[PDB]
């Protein structure tokens, strides 16, 4: 039941099921995983594809020869598997000289460091075939207030993906970005903390056209917010080009568990929205096998991640799809939600004595909105419980 | 000392000093004001203005004779007083009609009331002499993922900016509109959740240059998030149309505590930002004075809010002017921050093996950014210790 | 399918299907509930009995022979239901004079009155057959800090509790006393804020036995805490009087959900501790009919409260009784968990080489623990997807 | 100014200013400091002594000859310095075989080791002259529902500190536990979350006279909780055997700001709370320099958090020394909040007609109690405008 195909579309970050565990309170609790193995061993899990920051792939300081040879084996895993490579990103925040940030750091030549590495990476994610290219600003922010200029750091980062939008439309290049939001850690607080932020800093750049969002599950969580509502902001911007999911219970720490696990509910109503939408990209997963597990766990909590969208997805459907559910709906006025309020327009809307002099507000408010029915039609679904 | 004169521009809601005390839990602690008396005791702590729902100037249901009576008295106040009315909005929550929002209620008779209840205390405002309209969508929102398809409520919600937009153009009103966001509260998650978010949707409205926003530092951070980052961001777009200015203690229901009390570096911080920033218009105040207190101490409440804006204004213009701050601000290479990376453009910085085969990242990583000697500064500025 | 019946022990508050719908920034949606009517309703939806504060009973300022007709008429439902009331409380919370607090008010005169008006009420608790007397210290506490010297008001507290306990044992009443923790809401922060704080508190009153907690759902989840955890420590303490069941959506005002609503995980966890502790009090509902909806909503809420508590029971079943799952949670050594870690005794464990000089940390370290597998096997009985 | 000196009694961990800025996301950007280095910039800067985890200052892995020789060294530094070493713990937390945890691991091999290596310390704290032995457990809980019984690890942890108040008892030891809560991370959710978590367990305990708390600032911000008043709980309770002080802002990952940094005014109403109580334990700094900061940055945020200790120190004495306060005290009835609320007995209290029946509960709710005023005191006090 709930096989994973690749034609489901199920990407996992290098990083993901690599993870070392190594915590801020704890050493490495399971070994460097290859690449390779990594492809191999998802492929056999259904996946579609992966992930990979530009150190996961190479490591950090490598010769020519050695990165040559480090694409080569990877390239080599891809074609055993038929796994893909959609997006790709930079490490812009492991390496002690970010520490103050990338794009974002006070000092002009880390910057400048930060846009070569980029640029250096774009070229091999093309190279890899992939579509989109994140960027996590992970250390631009502050812990206090006067070591950060918001708006010269804004000036900053404006330029910076607005120089990167210049060489790939120089290159020709088809690949866009996307700018996956954090609210705080590792710094206390994050620079373009939610998906409203970074859709808004994106109609600042020059080309807005080549950048959306890469929102993640936990990190809106994090922030306490309703990450279905904010993804259906980005749907509604046309701005989610890419998807980062996982788990998070409540407002603490990012703790990347597997998708499903967290807020089930609201990984419900996701699927739901995602499905309805008809979002075609990446179900991307950047989630953290916890440290407690051995390799055997890894790939379990892997097949859970994948399982759990199955599962909601069937549930979702089942939801929409159900004749009593569509008259709740109706009941509930969902229909009239997505009817336009003033298609006649402002003047008539104006001369409608129905619309304030005669509007019997009394009885308006008398009438139950019967949400409550709706909802539990739907807790039924999710738990297969009708 | 800090005495705060009408040149200040602090401004007051009625509904702030006339908070009857009403919670969750509780009745009414204090009797109603006549806004008459508000103006008159406001005017003589110092203040520069007050604002107003349409429903705290006139009850619900008034007569076109009672409406003019009431805005009568009232403007004698003004004009007895020298006070101001800078803003106003409108009461789209109260009524049980708005129980399912105003704009975004799914019932389209409710929608167009709403603009029809909006657009009438428009041209009141307008008479009033107010220069920002603000708009709080508080019951904007859902409790269950249902209830609410937020890609529908998002075009009601453009539909409704773009109507209201349509109208002060056609009247040849020079009024602007502030969005003021919220998290949750009254509903469970409230849409346009924080500055980020209603910054992005402004940019999808037909004239986005109509609207911006009104940020108060509860709300904000309410979501845990960092208040005068989003101010940051809110000037760097040009958007902070007008400021709501009141304490939060952390993430629960919005306290609305007086100005400075709740987190007091980020009121410093926020004050820094306003005055290094320019900006120019109200200091308002949306604050609840605590139901403990009775009307003396509804009048100490705000004559504090006004202290501690003008005692942080003094400690942050200390700090800046401060020789010693200066060096700190350049040894934590703040000047760098507001230079541009790359004004050489793109292959220049390609071509540039300072910026990469010859960057020295060891030595980039060892360089201290001296941000806690420049926050110690801060601190000991904020608590007169220098 | 999962019908309601009384021997399940769920009950009702009156303050909860009888919630008019006024919240901080809204009028009422609903007419207020005749208690006799709410009594018939419930009784019809499967439910066991009904809980009340003292002026949810009997309005707030009534005469004797008003009073003794409020109780007439309700005692002539419950005979005619068959339902039982298993607790009640007291409202020291409403009226404007518990503005401070009741048994922790800074006003001598206040406490004082708070106590009587507890007396008197515990006195009709009894006559009405409850087994269990909640109080829930709503008012308790502070704003700002100089308001209330904690230790001075624990002191309070204490003497409140103690002359509480001399009262009912005066008398030989049965009924035991129930505290009910909550964070803040409506004051900023709130005395005896979480569980544990009340089970410490509860430690030093003169007759601890007579005293425990009736935690809810919602509270613990307001300070971001895990309420099965919370609830394993009351057990483990012998302390669960009571419990009151609702949803919560994260760290936000009181949302007051109906059960299952909210974070169902935690839902689905509580019910299996619950269960397999054999907790055998009242299974009660403090929650609130969202105020959206009209009066069959209401009744849909309350009967979704019951059906989500017995789809969980009959789910958490199914999970432990699933020889696969027996097996994972050996795999994942829960059965070592339950063992004693040294009932050789402390010498033993001294000169127990195996236990450090020849302990194998190594080896140790590199067994994976199978918790994702065994969480897998809890989500999948939980979705019906085995 | 504000120049600290040992007799303030101002200590810190060796991991403190020994932190080289590893974090979930970064390298370390520091080398590695030698205890006796750490002694000695601590004592030039006015520091009274130093605390460690057996692994700060013996590598884990020693030879009992390695053992010996760091042990003289460090011991030669404190005789240099005059430095004392007044509390110790045991690092239970960073090694791959505390995964699942110390004391509560499901295993129970690892259980025992965890009891053989704090005993081990135990001895050696107590040799180096320690007062206070701390238990942090930050391994103890889960991620996931089923992987830990929460009443079986209670019941291991029970044994385990009943066991350890064994072996002090057998030695002869006059050492005392202090259990450090902390409510999550890096597990999910950590067992004790809260210190009224913590001082409920400790009732349970064979000899609870042995063990007391050692509450840290961050630690219950974290769960949203006001640190003063968990403070005076613990007080009250005659529990507060050490405390652990540092900044945080609001509810995410644990910071471990300098003190003063995070929440200023919680920071000023624990002093005030401290001197007021004449708390005379050590004044601990449980704090991370930055990792932007260099050496040099690490003593001045080091010199921060004694500085600001000290600063608002001065402005809590100055706050309760000024008659205006005392009398704005006696205005909020603060006074009469310290009085029995019925040193008359109970049966006078039931008899007192001014108690309810002639109680006038419209004058007693009329009255103000002027806690905004006060609070404006408070806050004119700590910013020093008055
Ligand atoms: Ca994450
Ligand atoms: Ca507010
Ligand atoms: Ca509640
Ligand atoms: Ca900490
Ligand atoms: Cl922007
Ligand atoms: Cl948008
Ligand atoms: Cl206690
Ligand atoms: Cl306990
Ligand atoms: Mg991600
Ligand atoms: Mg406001
Ligand atoms: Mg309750
Ligand atoms: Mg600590």
């Amino acid at each position: 039941n709930y096989q994973p195909t690749p034609e489901d579309r199920f990407t996992f970050g290098l990083w993901t099921v690599g993870w070392q565990g190594r915590d801020p309170f704890g050493d490495a609790t399971r070994r460097a995983l290859d690449p390779v193995e990594s492809v191999r061993r998802l492929a056999e899990l259904g996946a579609h594809g992966v992930t990979f920051h530009d150190d996961d792939l190479i490591p950090f300081g490598s010769s020519d020869s050695e990165r040559e040879e480090h694409v080569k084996r990877f390239r080599q895993a891809l074609d055993d598997t038929g796994m893909k490579v959609p997006m790709a990103t930079t490490n812009l925040f492991t390496h002690p000289v970010f520490k103050d940030g990338g794009f974002t750091a006070n000092d002009r030549d880390v910057r400048r460091y930060a846009l070569r590495k980029t640029i250096r990476n774009i070229d091999l994610a093309v190279e890899l075939g992939a579509e989109t290219y994140v960027a996590w600003g992970g250390r631009e922010g502050a812990e206090s207030g006067g070591a950060k200029d918001v708006r010269d750091a804004l000036d900053r980062m404006k330029e910076a993906f607005d120089l990167l939008g210049e060489y790939v439309t120089s290159q020709g290049y088809d690949i866009r970005f996307a700018i996956e939001p954090k609210p705080n850690e590792p710094r206390g607080d994050i620079l373009l903390p939610t998906v409203g932020h970074a859709l808004a800093f994106i109609e600042r750049l020059e080309r807005p056209e080549l950048y959306g969002v890469n929102p993640e599950v936990g990190h809106e969580q994090m922030a306490g917010l309703n990450f279905p509502h904010g993804i259906a902001q980005a749907l509604w911007a046309g701005k989610l080009f890419h998807i980062d999911l996982n788990g998070q219970n409540g407002i603490k720490y990012d703790q990347d568990l597997r998708f499903g696990a967290g807020d089930l509910r609201a990984a419900f109503w996701l699927v739901d929205l995602l499905e309805s939408a008809g979002y075609s990209g990446p179900r991307h997963f950047d989630f953290k096998p916890p440290r407690t597990e051995d390799f055997d766990g890894v790939w379990a909590s892997a097949a859970g991640c994948m399982r759990n969208y199955l599962i909601l997805k069937e549930r979702a459907a089942a939801f929409r799809a159900d004749p009593e559910v569509q008259e709740a709906l109706r009941a509930s006025r969902l229909d009239e939600l997505a009817r336009p309020t003033a298609a006649d327009g402002l003047q008539a809307l104006l001369d409608d004595r129905s619309a304030f002099e005669e509007f019997d507000v009394d009885a308006a408010a008398a009438r139950g909105m019967a949400f409550e029915r709706l909802d539990q039609l739907a807790m039924d679904h999710l738990l297969g419980a009708r």
